């Protein structure tokens, strides 16, 4: 299973100390991105397994020109314009990539060039880039190069301009030997970079996606038969077997869908859930499958010589080609943000139920606490930046590879655009997480709706049957009286509980009609229905509002998305959303997306799967 | 004319101290801009003329009450998250436009709240607002209205805590009014404050590509009757005949379209140009008519009471409307966003021609001086930068308004996007300031080299001639030998002026085995001829370099486009591109581009067209 | 106003016989469309001041047919209809009158033949980048090239020359240039989708209207003042409209007696209380390309330009179809909004949640375990809209190097108008199935009126009968009034759905106020007898509904006919013969859907729409 793949990314880049570069070991999106993200991880140049047939090539390099023109390059490439920079994130990454790329021994660069970019990134020294420019890398890649030679005009970053900076971690600048110029602009490394921190991003919010459709499950009181695994079986599309999987065993013995089949059995109310879950396992199937192989295409980059021309030192020549081509990684960019942008159609189309009182299943419009709806307007805010985040992610996910341009002379008549469609991916990404913070946040109100539902319903069934006693009403009175405590969703009338016209006295009101026509000493009897009607107007709200106060200051303690809900209420310290509340909503999911963004959200999710 | 509009546009956003409040006098998008960009202009409240409808609005609402709730409103809103912030320009403009609204006496909110709004403007001070959650701008205005009750979560900006902030303007927190929070919320203001910073760029760049485009024509050798009015008079589009009229004035008596009409006298080459310039004005007439009908949409937003409901207190009724519905903005955002791309286009185009030596009429690929071309690449980083910018921009265009979703309970089931796709328009302007900036370095570059041609050409005529005499040739062979020396493109030859398998020694060659035929004492005057060729690589490249040193150490005098020439020389200190020049690409382009950001080069623009 | 205007192009449409080509009157989208449509339409030529300029231009001037052959270099894979390929060969005779071209005078008068004899050339689909390709087949039939295909009401060109009395012609100086060098088939189709964006905009606007009355909508969004203070001028003009419209609609005011019952929504959702504000943009967007187009239309779009009177030939590119080209892709995003609209609005009415009273689906029933009424429709409303949003992506952003690097900017302008007529085309069929679905809610809400009444009656005679206290009579007799109709005409009696629902609340409330057995036994009778007689005379009043075809006095009021609306509805069901849709009814939602799609399509549609307007000012 994928999610098992995906699992062992989040493992690698929480756990990778140092990352191997040697020329044979794989380099994973997760050790791309924990470079980038975290200071400690440091790059381990091997010698021992490739220095070798780097001084060959390097050597036959020197062969062949014997048999300044590099910096002219160079100064030709240092073309960006400072608008807004690719971050010291991408940099690093593309340092890494580029260093990786010259293990092959198809390069000619000198290992004293390798061994100073191998110390540039393990002292977190890094030119600053130009965002644009780039048709995939010549220009950003020109700034690494322009650090390398101390180009004094090239500024770079410690934790100065480029000679300085060669100073403080006791380099001195290069002087470009044949091919060496050629070398270091001649990939597609920052394409690549930002791609592979995009892949690692979109493996880890696609989980997160499919493990939510389980959770929004159990509040919007779904019917979890939609996994079942004979559905998928006879449709087989990996990526709809595998969520399915996933979502059936987040959902096997699930004390909400315990409620869901009580819910069900009164008043049978909707046979079949809305599709944003019963069809989740199929519109997640192409999702998942994108992402999982767009991340083995970027891996593939990841690990290849992207240079030209290749130096086949063994026979003698110089092979030339087009390795510097990153059409590989444009492409799969542009499905990706498609994907993505299925994947917040999904959250936009679930948040929106869940809002919906009409399609919620018993849970309050905008998940209003209230009591008094007229002060409380919930989750509203955030159900229309919802819509805004979709929006704006479709719009993102039109391809960017279809326009290219005939450029630098009609030499580069074909060209990838591999780096731009990456940034679009990426900024797509953002906005995912945004909705997911905000489809989390409303799930964890949505819990503490379901637990309080439960507490109030009780409740209400005592109050109705203890003045039932006090009033003296017959035993049909009593019956037909709690199973109106029992069926009436109480978010209904939860805002006035004795108000004449909501739903609660109305079907008291209709069984005290029912209950006079059945049994008919009349007179009396009408007396002490008038006497309970006085006596429940006493009483009713009074005990509501102490069990909510008391909520406020177990289901989901036998969920599996416990930890989800923990995380979120106790660690990140919320509470149920409401007047009540301080608290804005920004402040709750800010909270929220912060530990999604910087991947602290990595520990409930795991917890969450431990033993699947 | 248009242009005479753009102009007015831009002395009104140069001249403006004071911008009038008062719900009669329009303020523009170049007001918008002065605002935003200025911070010595002031915001002018004007009491006299708009109070009393305010008051008896404001008034009749307190009316209808008396016959919190807004606080639950604005928290309900502090929706946003912060990942990136509608910059502090934009906040103060939203500022703007909603007091403005506030004029109409529609919405029935206080008089001193709007005077807070004056004094929070003219003190700088403003919310930090969260880039998205608007579908067009309830929670970007929440923002405002926010720090306007001083909640200590809203962060503000001067030059703290909104409590904080208020203070140190001698405000205290306002109490909401019945209407006050929904009409502080339920507007344009920030869709319409992004528009207005991108219509005023719009119109501005848009001048600037028009006039560069008879830039391009004097350095490519255009032919200018390309701008002849009867063509357009009979193709009257009203874009193309007020384009067209700038460019026969700004080519009338140009220095340079001599030297063109010259240049295609000998050796009668293309007998019409190329699209990039024969059909700008055919291209451009979308463009400036798109761009000046969205300035006028953009205003008309600007000046209206965006709100809901609408107060006819001499009615005494509230109407029941969706004034707030940003539909206008949105779709000319998507408009003008497709004719930025346009311009892109045509930029690009030009820039791509100027580049290859096949099309540039005489110039060196790449813009390359050289006289060695192995170190010196010229401007092919911003040859390949430029495809980048264009790719990314035609990308941008697609439509925001077609993502509409059904949002907020589904009674948002249409909604404009405004303020999105505002912030795309923004964007792809961006993009365009990058592409302008190099177009003009470009030519300028372009300027230097049809110069640098020109005196050349000189000596290599004046070295002819004076050898044909010291070594003795007849007058036959001195002709044919001096019409060569004028023919052959100098660039062609420019780096081995002697190097027998290049232009001018192939013509000279040619020339000298004609005279030989045609005036067949045959065994000197073959002797004479080979003391020439001695000669004249003895003397030619040396007189070659002491003429371009010089040049490096007067036909744009005479040019309209001086003014732009001299700036970017002069003013922002630069030089014609070689190896000799220390100054990267980016350096020099990052002057231009600056001056653009910044609106300076508005006063080259201005120069250039004194008079028309 | 606009709608002025657009009413002055259905009636030119519709009026005109003869198109004066004299390079002075100008040709409207009307013009094209009606020559395109309407086969008596005839073209004139006129000699006078016209052949003047044409001549001196023609013998100033005084290889070509390599041109030509170098350009019959498309695929037949589809075709440029007919209609688009005559509608191209009047713009480029348009284009020669202005004597800029120096065509001779006699190929002007051979294409003004072909025109009124009905020939034209079989031209492939796809090729421009704009019209070379295209024009082309144009010249070649002028020429008489075998291989050209002719159209006469099919031959090859020389023979078509031959039966309307024309030679091949052997081209002269420039002639092949100026024949090809033009943007008559961007412009064409541009000038057939502008026609239909106008009549298709004033459409949904005046079918708002019609939404605003089956929804139950309040029409003061349409206020003058609230428009006057946001003053776009196509906000200001379609809420006037729609003002017009609204003023003194019976349904308005059962509208107003719906608010006044239970004070229910405050306000109407978006889709109609926000239309005006929305319609803004997409009607100034159809207005100014209407201008463009026609700017177009009546041009030299040629090169070179011959200045004779100068004496001299100048070097242009009038060819360059830009300004057609972009406001064809603006185009395409305001109708992809106009979809959007009517999408929102057709979502509404099939959702009883929004519709205020009218049935899921707007299904008749009584039974909706057999009927689901127009839920097909709503479907194909979703699949419209969405292929609509994609089809609304610019073309002029897709812009190649071309020609050899020699056409770097290319308009593709003939692209995107195709593009805008495909939009076009979408938007018919939601407009088709929109006012279809219109219709049926005119219907359920005329028998709602009369269902409502018939329970009325029944309660008030039944009260009286069983002996109920006037407190009794009049409480039952308002949950008569208040309970949505809909929502229990399935099983009137059903003791679990909403009227003996309310009806039981009542009587227990009655029996508190009154505070007995004797009253109980008369309630008791009271609803036993509800079951006697409250279904079959439920039915009764509907099934003569149903059966209604000239009406009786035993006939339910039909509120429609004091509507503006009533030329629609009368359309749609008299004239096009249809019916409530039902269970009971045998056509398919395709059966009457096609009926009104076809009147759009035809133009049929313009008549019901220009009584609906009369007096309108």
């Amino acid at each position: 299973s994928h999610v098992k793949d995906i699992l062992g990314l989040i493992n690698a880049f929480n756990e990778v100390k140092k990352i191997t570069v040697d020329g044979t070991t794989p380099i994973t999106v997760a050790h791309v991105a924990a470079l980038a993200r975290r200071h400690d991880v440091k790059v381990a140049l091997e010698a021992e397994q490739c220095r070798a047939r780097v001084e060959t090539c390097s050597s036959w390099v020197q062969r062949k020109a014997e048999d300044e023109l590099q910096e002219s390059l160079i100064r030709c490439l240092l073309a960006g314009v400072f608008t807004d920079e690719l971050p010291a994130t991408a940099t690093r990454s593309a340092m890494l990539l580029r260093l990786n790329s010259f293990t092959y021994g198809c390069s000619g660069i000198r290992w004293e060039v390798m061994e100073a970019l191998e110390k540039l990134l393990n002292s977190n020294v890094s030119p600053k880039v130009p965002l644009r420019g780039s048709v995939s890398d010549l220009i950003p890649l020109a700034y690494i190069a322009g650090l390398l030679i101390g180009k004094p005009s090239v500024i770079a970053r410690i934790g100065v301009p480029a000679p300085e900076a060669l100073s403080r971690v006791g380099l001195r600048p290069f002087k470009l030997q044949a091919k060496e110029g050629l070398a270091l602009v001649n990939g597609t490394s920052f394409a690549t970079a930002v791609a592979s921190t995009v892949m690692y991003d979109a493996n880890v919010l696609l989980l997160l996606v499919e493990t939510l459709c389980g959770m929004f499950c159990e509040v919007i009181f779904g019917r979890e038969e939609f996994a079942h695994p004979l559905i998928h079986k006879v449709k087989p599309h990996p990526g709809q077997i595998e969520s399915a999987e996933l979502l059936e065993w987040l959902l096997r013995s699930s004390p909400f869908q315990e409620l869901s089949r009580e819910y069900y059995s009164i008043d049978k109310k909707p046979k079949q859930d809305r599709y944003a879950l019963r069809s989740s396992p199929q519109w997640l199937a192409p999702l998942v499958q994108t992402i999982r192989d767009a991340t083995t295409t970027v891996e593939t980059e990841v690990n290849s010589a992207n240079d030209n021309p290749i130096i086949d030192h063994a026979n003698d020549r110089a092979l030339h080609g087009a390795n510097f081509q990153g059409s590989a990684v444009g492409f799969y960019m542009d499905y990706v943000r498609i994907a993505v942008a299925g994947l917040g159609k999904l959250l936009f189309a679930q948040f929106t139920e869940l809002m919906i009182e009409y399609y919620s299943n018993g849970l309050p419009g905008n998940l209003s606490l209230g009591p008094d709806l007229s002060v409380d307007y919930g989750l509203k805010g955030l159900d229309i930046a919802m819509a805004a985040y979709s929006s704006e992610l479709q719009y993102l996910a039109n391809p960017v590879t279809t326009h290219v341009h005939s450029a630098e002379q009609h030499n580069q008549d074909i060209n990838s655009l591999a780096l731009i469609s990456a940034r679009k991916t990426e900024e797509a990404l953002d906005i995912l997480k945004l909705m997911i913070a905000s489809h989390l946040t409303a799930m964890c109100q949505a819990v503490d709706l379901r637990q309080l539902e439960e507490a109030l319903v009780k409740v209400v069934e005592n109050v109705v049957s203890t003045l039932a006693d006090e009033c003296g009403l017959p035993n049909d009175t009593k019956a037909r009286l709690l199973y109106v405590a029992k069926a009436v969703p109480v978010y209904t009338y939860l805002e006035s509980p004795c108000d004449p016209t909501l739903p609660l006295l109305l079907g008291l009101k209709q069984s005290c009609f029912d209950t006079i026509l059945a049994l008919h000493e009349t007179d009396t009897l009408v007396d002490r229905l008038a006497e309970f009607e006085k006596r429940l107007s006493d009483r009713l709200e009074n005990e509501m509002t102490a069990v909510r106060v008391l909520y406020e200051k177990v289901r989901i303690q036998g969920s599996k998305f416990l930890p989800f809900y923990r995380f979120v209420r106790e660690e990140l310290d919320t509470g149920v959303m409401s007047a009540r509340r301080e608290q804005t909503p920004q402040e709750d999911v800010q909270k929220v997306f912060d530990a999604i963004a910087d991947g602290r959200i990595t520990v409930p999710l795991l917890h969450c799967l431990q033993g699947f």
